[PDB]
């Protein structure tokens, strides 16, 4: 149930939509028709306190996730069905130093099809939807991208390598120090596209840029 | 195949249309209105007419539930236009157009007809076509992004696009650049030496 923090924190956990959906009208004071095929299984969590608004917001996050929308039907509002793993777990997570649009395009490679990603401003929050394994790793990648500096980056795609092979190799030759003026640059892949995003401030982003391109040799 | 060119139609005509066309058959919630206007000169298959009913009903706030072997329509100037692109595979442009589309419009990619459909005033959507021409080629588009501090994106990318047009910009010439105004961010892209050119210039223009 969503615990007061007007603003409230939620832990749920296995309970059945309609569940949930329910809760959300306590909350709200809103009320919804459910279309009977509305169904499943969710987890919902949220350390960071959530106003009101909020709590909409990830209740849309929700039903989205699931294939639901919700629709005006004789008076009433109306949940129905819109035209992946059995469970799924929605977190809200709360970025400190960072504005969350701009680390949205960097962590979206990691969010399978079957997920979810939105961004509630209001808490510079971003709301994810996955298996919770999946999430821990994403909120660890997202701890640590919030904590640079800049969020600049170039996109290459790759004609002839292999986009993890080419990740492996710049990752190792910064590693070893072997990368000459691109220390401080980052790379992210990103496979659906096979294609690298390259992070950093200025200098060293063009200096790692360059470098990726090598790679990508005929 | 079809084409369309349906001007201040009621969504009910449209609707009507569309039935003709698919085979479909739509009950309509007594609260649906408004006036539509829908424009495809490129031929679209019937499975491709159908996309474009989705993003149509999608732009005035309209959603379709299936209920059985018919469809409900219920509530969840702008025009709706099919562009096709030539060399470009649509899914990639669809992210770099997306900025350019205000939040009251819509973006969709027809990836089997290589179309993107759009909504918005008649008068931006012209202005998204004429970019799109400039984007559209057949090796993939790499490119840099700016999230500006001091500047502001519409301005920079006016600055951006003078200096390149007049002869100021020495070295950049061939250079595109796209302004994200919910963002404040600039796309920039082209071949490698102008883009990495365009890329110093913004930059320049970001500090104070
Ligand atoms: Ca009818």
């Amino acid at each position: 149930a969503f615990v007061p923090a007007a603003h409230w924190t939620i832990n749920l956990k296995d309970a059945d939509i309609r569940e949930f959906i329910d809760q959300i009208s306590e909350i709200t004071g809103e009320t919804f028709v459910v279309d009977p095929r509305v169904k499943g299984q969710v987890s919902v969590v949220s350390k960071a306190q959530l106003s009101l608004s909020e709590v909409y917001q990830l209740f849309l996050s929700v039903m989205s996730t699931h294939g639901f929308t919700v629709v005006a039907q004789g008076d009433q509002a109306r949940i129905v069905p819109n035209a992946a793993p059995d469970r799924l777990e929605t977190r809200v997570i709360q970025v400190q130093q960072s504005p969350v649009s701009e680390l949205i395009p960097l962590i979206r490679p990691l969010v399978p099809q079957y997920g979810h990603l939105a961004a509630v401003p209001s808490a510079n929050a971003l709301i994810i939807s996955d298996r919770s394994a999946n999430i821990a790793r994403i909120e660890d990648v997202i701890r640590q991208l919030d904590q640079k500096g800049s969020h600049d980056y170039c996109v290459i795609n790759l004609r002839y390598g292999w986009v993890m092979d080419a990740a492996e190799v710049l990752n190792n030759a910064m590693s070893r120090g072997q990368a000459k003026g691109a220390a401080g640059a980052q790379v992210i892949a990103d496979a659906r596209t096979n294609r690298l995003i390259i992070l950093g401030p200025p200098q060293a982003r063009a200096k790692l840029v360059q470098l990726a391109q090598s790679l990508d040799t005929p």
